[PDB]
RNA sequence: UUUUCC
C-alpha cells in the first residue's frame, strides 16, 4: 500500500512491550497481520501493519498501521500471548486524542487485558515459581474462571518473572474461589499468598 | 511474595 498520511502518524502507532526474546521485525509483523485478519478486524485486502521497529535493547517495539481505525482496533489485542508472553499494547505517550466516540471498537475472544486497575476484587498472587511464564500463570488462574485482566510482574532487566502477579476475574464471585484454591499452596521453599491486592499493597 | 521509540 501507499505510505501513511503523516498527520495521522501519531494515531497510527502503538507501543508493544514484553516482546519475546530474539523476535524479528518480520515475525512480529506477520503475527499481528495474521491475528487481525483471523479475528475479522481487518477486511480490506493487504496488511494492516506497515512496519515494526524493535528497540535496540530488544524489550519493546513500535508498530505502525496503515489506518487510524485499525490502530484503535489493535489496542484490543493487549495481553495477547505471543511465544508465551503477554504483549503489553499501549498508546505512544505523546498520543493526546480523542474524547468523542480511541478505544478498541470490538473485543477479541480469549484475549485478556494486561491493564489491571486497583479495585475491590483485584487479586495479588505471590510466591509463584519463576520458571512459569505469563501463559502458564494465566492458565493456572483461568482454571477457576475467565479473567478480565492479568499481569505477571517481571524484572525489567532480565525478563525473569519476579514471582508475583495480579488479576481480575470476569465474575467477582470467582475471586474467593481462587483464593480458597491457591492461598497457602506450598512449593518447596515458597508458599503462595493469594488475597485481594488491597490487603497487602504498599503505602 | 504488591506492567518497561520516532
Amino acid at each position: 500500500g501507499p505510505l501513511g498520511s503523516q498527520m495521522t502518524r501519531q494515531a497510527r502507532r502503538l507501543y508493544v512491550g514484553n516482546i519475546p526474546f530474539g523476535i524479528t521485525e518480520e515475525a512480529m509483523m506477520d503475527f499481528f497481520n495474521a491475528q487481525m485478519r483471523l479475528g475479522g478486524l481487518t477486511q480490506a485486502p493487504g496488511n494492516p501493519v506497515l512496519a515494526v521497529q524493535i528497540n535496540q535493547d530488544k524489550k519493546f517495539a513500535f508498530l505502525e498501521f496503515r489506518s487510524v481505525d485499525e490502530t484503535t482496533q489493535a489496542m484490543a489485542f493487549d495481553g495477547i500471548i505471543f511465544q508465551g508472553q503477554s504483549l503489553k499494547i499501549r498508546r505512544p505517550h505523546d498520543y493526546q486524542p480523542l474524547p468523542g466516540m480511541e478505544n478498541p471498537s470490538v473485543y477479541v475472544p480469549g484475549v485478556v487485558s494486561t491493564v489491571v486497575p486497583d479495585s475491590a476484587h483485584k487479586l495479588f498472587i505471590g510466591g509463584l515459581p519463576n520458571y512459569l511464564n505469563d501463559d502458564q500463570v494465566k492458565e493456572l488462574l483461568t482454571s477457576f474462571g475467565p479473567l478480565k485482566a492479568f499481569n505477571l510482574v517481571k524484572d525489567s532487566a532480565t525478563g525473569l518473572s519476579k514471582g508475583y502477579a495480579f488479576c481480575e476475574y470476569v465474575d467477582i464471585n470467582v475471586t474467593d474461589q481462587a483464593i480458597a484454591g491457591l492461598n497457602g499452596m506450598q512449593l518447596g521453599d515458597k508458599k503462595l499468598l493469594v488475597q485481594r491486592a488491597s490487603v497487602g499493597a504498599k503505602n
